[PDB]
Parts: structure tokens; sequence; C-alpha cells
């Protein structure tokens, strides 16, 4: 274990190896950690657990810290596999230990573990749990941030906000605190996490933060369920979350596509040239969805004012990886972003129009599409380059 | 080179390494070959070329066989990259050599190579090209089998049908003829090819074969553009194509899904049990689309009377790999097949209904969906098992 502050002990698990989250839809290229906390005051309180893969390690490590029978309360901020996976193993040893969680958490905990006989205590925003020595826990409901059952737990005196998933990131490191790790890598993992997971709930982020700020609770540390404990200027990640939630965009355009004979790739590169020579302020990124990291593509979409998506026509429809990515973007609900579909075809085509419609269905404001037949010659490449110019002029944040 | 028959020389290229075709949408697990043929009678005729990766090897190997200036005619059955990729390199040495192809091939050849100054000769069904010694080429147009430009070339006397893509397969072997290779592996690669490439054009296969049969042309060998030369009972692959084109299905059900916490997987396995204990005649296959070979999944769909597709709800939509696969199936146009969508959800769900609709859009006859919340308990697994029973009864090819 590691001392977070005073009697707050980190009893979690580092994961140097993990690469796949949520099936294979989130790639953790820098590993992750599953943060669990044991508070030892007059009462002993366990906050969350860890991923099911480390269930036996978690309980054994917990035994080394404390007699399991001496644990008074268990707090479940969020009943996802990677935080509540070792719960069954733990409750098998101490089945009478009370669990404090939201009403929705009773449904999600019972939904996986199938042990409704456990002693649940529904908490709502403002509810308190005294743990002695003048300290108490204050619970804050945060539904759909990012699950119906989600909440945060605040510890008075020590002024530590146990935020669970919120403000966390998938970043594995031997050091626990934010000021002890690589700042660039930390930011990248934080932004990657928000972009790929929290984007659809951005409308809920600012009101909830505003609500919490109204509570006037001092914050010395933010202890999340993933990655570092924020202790040095801890509200920096809160400020980032406020920025990211406001339909975030930079002067940036992301271009991605799939291609069978590189015809659409040729179009994509020419489009990029047209943009770059029209608006020097715009940053451009290009990805082949079949050869690139999907989560990196989505992080760039999140960062972009607009996107261009390319596909050739394959059996009268679009290429499947493009269809898959557009479906996923539809779920993420990007806002105030623009889009244009492009691609090559052999005869009757149709995938470009089909893609433009689905981009619109995903919530993008659509500009005109760009089409070409077979491999673009010099004349066709000029048209693609002109398309990039036209797009750059239209999507300009400012004149010229 | 290798002697196919008499003065017909195989001047193609084996590809032991290739794993990706059409971007990454076709996995060639047993490599492939690109078959090109040089006929040396009174006239010298080159039939097709090879993939662009082996362009320099192709021309050099061709030089070792014949003075390039002595090549009289070039026949392009089909102007796809993997057959016309070395054409530019070749025509750079012999630019005056006439090219015989369909009208649509002029558009596809010029579409990639951008050399309209080449000497094209449009051929249509029944047209002939005398090459001396009492032998002639007879051309047969086969539009949308599988490209607009596609055709076949028949050589009289030797009775060899140069079928290009048709009846071919991605199977790399040192031996050239069908009777010299592993028969099981040959069948598997043949069926994999038809299922993943030719399925949407099945309605065109039987009429074209019937037309060709009416020509009463003797067939000693079928020399395709991929894999083996059919010399021993060569029409066996034609008979397979007739079977496969007739909305082919076996008493088989394919189940595939994606899952984040294995909840949908649990449903899939229970569904399979219900099927197996209801109808012993049905063969069942189960795939996780994120962990399986996509082309194998599609080959099984092709072989199946029906499918069940699983997804959990992810940000109010379906999992992207499932969305991608359903798009691809929409393009393949499977016929006379049934489907049922299933999956787990956390709260409001919606992906199962969404998937059922898109399966219907893909052309499947839909049965009722199966839904469950979080991880299925014993009661829920009984319902899933009952769903498999109900599906097995409904999709029964015969009573009981
Ligand atoms: C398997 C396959 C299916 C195709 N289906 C269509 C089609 O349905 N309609 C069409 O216009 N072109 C079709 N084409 C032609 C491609 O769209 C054309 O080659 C395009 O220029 C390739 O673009 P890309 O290199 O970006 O993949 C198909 C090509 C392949 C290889
Ligand atoms: C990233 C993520 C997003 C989710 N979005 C939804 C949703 O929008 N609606 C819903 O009902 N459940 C949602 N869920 C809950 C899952 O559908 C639920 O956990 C389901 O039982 C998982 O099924 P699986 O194990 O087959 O993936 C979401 C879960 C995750 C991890
Ligand atoms: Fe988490
Ligand atoms: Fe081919
Ligand atoms: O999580
Ligand atoms: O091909």
């Amino acid at each position: 274990s590691i001392v977070v502050k005073n009697n707050i002990h980190w009893v979690g698990q580092r994961d140097w190896e993990v690469r796949d989250f949520h099936g294979t839809e989130y790639k953790t290229l820098r590993g992750s950690s599953y943060n669990s906390y044991l508070i030892r005051e007059e009462k002993n309180v366990l906050i969350d657990t860890v991923d099911h893969k480390f269930s036996r390690e978690f309980v054994q490590n917990l035994r080394n810290e404390i007699d399991l029978a001496d644990i008074d309360y268990i707090v479940i901020n969020h009943a996802e596999e990677d935080h509540a996976g070792a719960l069954t193993e733990l409750m098998a040893q101490i089945p009478d230990t009370p669990i404090y969680c939201t009403a929705n958490a009773i449904d999600s905990i019972n939904g996986h573990h199938h042990h409704p006989e456990w002693n649940f205590n529904v908490v709502k925003t403002g509810d308190t749990l005294d743990i002695g020595n003048g300290k108490q826990l204050i619970f804050v409901e945060t539904p759909m941030l990012h699950w119906p059952d989600s909440m945060m737990t605040y510890l008075t005196g020590d002024a530590v906000l146990f935020s669970n998933d919120a403000f966390g990131q998938h970043y594995c490191d031997e050091h626990l605190f934010n000021d002890e790790v690589d700042q660039t890598e930390l930011f990248e993992q934080c932004q990657r996490y928000y972009a790929n997971i929290l984007t659809p709930f951005s409308r809920l982020v600012t009101p909830k933060i505003t609500e919490i700020l109204g509570f006037n609770l001092p914050v010395d540390m933010i202890a999340t369920s993933h990655g570092v404990v924020w202790r040095d200027n801890p509200t920096q990640i809160v400020e980032l979350y406020l920025k990211w939630a406001a339909d975030y965009q930079e002067d940036r355009i992301t271009i991605f596509y799939d291609t069978m004979y590189n015809n659409t790739r040729m179009m994509a590169d020419a489009i990029a040239q047209g943009i770059a020579e029209t608006d020097p302020r715009v940053a451009v990124k290009i990805f082949n969805v079949a050869r690139s990291d999907k989560n990196e593509i989505l992080t760039n979409v999140f960062r972009s004012k607009g996107v261009l998506v390319g596909t050739s026509t394959m059996n009268n429809v679009m290429m499947p990886k493009i269809a898959g990515l557009v479906e996923e973007m539809t779920g993420l609900r990007f806002r105030n972003k623009r889009a244009s579909a492009f691609g090559s075809h052999g005869w009757s085509g149709g995938a470009v129009d089909r893609l433009s419609t689905r981009l619109q269905d995903a919530g993008f404001e659509m500009s005109l599409s760009l089409k070409a037949k077979w491999r673009p010659d010099q004349d066709a490449l000029k048209l693609c380059r002109e398309h990039g110019r036209e797009i750059a002029r239209q999507w300009a944040l400012a004149p010229l």
C-alpha cells in the first residue's frame, strides 16, 4: 500500500500490461491502475475495489493492511467491472459489511454479482457518514457521469475528493501523485480518456461541477479510480474538464478513411494540401482507420472543428471500418463540428452519399461531398485540392 | 514458367506471404497466386498480368520466356490491380502492342493507368481472335462477375477457359493443377472466396453459366487468375458455383457478437444450447467478432440458413465492429436467410432493436429479439436457452 495522506491508504493495483478496455474499444497504450482506498480513522472505510483480474491479489493485499473484520464500511462509487470486480471475493469473507452506494448502484451491483442479500445503504447528495476524529464522508450523486450509478465521496478535514472515474486516466506509473509523473503523458492520457469515454455526457459535466463548487468544499487532493492522485494544484484537471465539456474544439481538421487501392488515400492527401495552403492556422491530421489507433483518431476528432471522412464504394455500401467508426461517433455525440464525406468509386458508386448521410446522423454539420472515379489523375487531384481549399474557407474560425 | 498444356505457358507469380486483400477486408491465410498465361502459336498472346507488387519480376520473367516485341496480342480479362498492376511496366516496353478487352475495361484500364493512347480493341461475346495453327480465342463478356469489365477468354482446340477471377481461389502452392493439391484446403479456399466476394452477384452466375453452356464449348481445363488450374474433372468448380449461387444454405446457424463484459457472450452460449437440444440436425458456430477472422464469420453466414447477432448497448448505439459487419453483410446481399438480434444492456438499452432493424435492412428475415439486463442470472439464462429453442423450432427445415 501507499500513504495518500494521513490515514488514507492506497490499496489498489497497477496494471502495466493491460491493452484492451470495454472489449477492444479502448486501447490502453500506457497501461492503467485501479485505485482503491482504505481510510483508517475511528471507523475503517474501504472505497471501491479493483478489476476482477486482480481479485485474489486485492483481498490478500487488503489482509496485509487490515483484519478484514475490522473494515466497518464499504463505499462503492461505481459498480463497473474494473472497480467492483473483486467485490464478490471480498464480500465472501465479510458478508455482513454494509455497502454505501447510490440507488442505481443497487441495481448494477446486483446485476452482476447476484447477491441482493448484501446490506446496501442508499446514499444521496449531501448525505454524511461519520468515521470519527471529527471527520466524515459526504456523498455526491453524479448520474450518467458516466454511469447511472456513479457518485463521488468527499472526506472532510483531509479534504480529499474520491472522484472514481471522473478526472482519472489510464496511465500506469510507480509514482502515485500527479507532480511525480510525466506531465505531457499525463495530459495525453487524460484527454484520450475524456474524448473516448465522457464526450457524450459533456452537457452534464458543467452543471454537476457547478453544483459541487456551490458546496464550498475545500479540495487538497482528488483521488480517482484510475491513474494519479491529484495533489499539486488538483483542480487543474477540473478546469480541463470544464474546457473539454464546452463542445471543445481547436483550429484543427482530422481526416480519416479506409482504402482498397489507395485511390481515396490520394484524395485525402490532396484535400489536406488544399487546406494547408488556404488556412495556415489549421492543424491537419490524417489517418487510415485500418492501420491506425482508433482511439487516437477519436481523440483528434474531439479536438477538431471539423472532419473529412473517406471511403470507396464496396458492394454498393461503404467500407465496414468506416461504418463502424461512424456508428461509434454517433454514440459519442460530438457537437459544433462540421464534416465532409469523400472517396473513389468504380461505376455507380453510392458510398460517399451514404457516408455523408450517416455523418449527418452522427450530428455533424455537413458540407458538400467530394467524389472521384478510379485513380485520380492530375486533373482530379486538382479538384480534390480545391475541395480542401473550399472546406478551409468555409470552416475558417476567422476571416482570411 | 510452367507448361499448362501444349503451347500454353503459365507466366504468373506465387504469393506465399500475402495476408491482406481489398485493404484488409479479405484475409488470405493460405497466400495466393496471380496467374498470367502466354500462348505461343502462330501468334503470341499474353493473357492478363499480375499484382503490382511483382511488376518488375513479371516483366523480367516474361523476357526470359519470350522477346517482348514478339508478343502479338495482350488480353485483359479484368483490369483490377492484382491482374493489371504490372501492365504499365509492360506497356512501357511494348507500347504499340494491341490490348483486347471489354468496353468497360477501357474505362477501368484508363481509370488507373491514365494511358488512353494505348491501342485498345473492344471485344464482345462471340468475337474471335485467330492465333494460327487452327486455333482461335473466343471472348465471353461477364459484366458484374465480378466487375463491369470482367470477361473470359476461351481457346479452341486446347479447350482451355481462361476464366480470370471466376472459379479461382486464394491458395498458394508449388503445384499448378487441382489434382496435385490438398482437396480439403482447395474447397475451403474456393468457398471462402465465393462467400466473401461473389455472393452479391449470385443472381448473375446461373444465367451466365447457362449462356456459356449453350455455346457447347468443350472444356479440358479452366485456367483462372488465382490458384490452381482445373484440369481433372474441371467442371466440378462450375457445379459448386451453381450450387453456391442458388441462395446457398446448409442446416446451420451462425452466432456472432461483440461483448465488453461477456454478458452477451453468456447469452450467445445459452442460445446455442437451446438450439442444440431442440434440433440435432442444426450445426452451430459461435464467433466473437473482435477476436475472430471476419472472413470466416462471413463464410459461415453464407453457409447458414440463419444467424443470431449479439451486441451490448454502448452509448445508446451498437458496438462498432457489429455495425461494420452488418454494413458489409448489407453489401453482400445474402438471400433466404433468417436472423435474430440479441444482447445485454445496463439501463435504457436500444442497441438490440437498432441491430434488428439493420439486419432487416441487410436483407435477413427477422425473428423476435432477445434482451437481458447486465449479467444474466440462472433465470435469465433459461430465457436465453428458451430463445434458442424457439428459434430452432421456427427455422427448422423440416418438422420436429
Ligand atoms: C470488392 C470490390 C467491390 C466494389 N464494389 C463497387 C461498387 O459496388 N460500386 C462501385 O462504384 N465501385 C465498386 N468497386 C470499385 C471501387 O470503388 C474502386 O476501385 C475505387 O476506385 C477504389 O477506391 P479505393 O482505392 O480508395 O479503395 C468495388 C471494388 C472492389 C475491389
Ligand atoms: C462505455 C459503456 C457505455 C455504455 N452505454 C450504455 C447505454 O448507452 N445504454 C445502456 O443501457 N447500457 C450502456 N452500457 C452498459 C452495458 O450495456 C452493460 O454493461 C451490458 O450488460 C454489457 O454487455 P456486454 O458484457 O455483452 O458488453 C454501457 C457500458 C459501457 C462500458
Ligand atoms: Fe473505471
Ligand atoms: Fe483477382
Ligand atoms: O470504469
Ligand atoms: O481480382
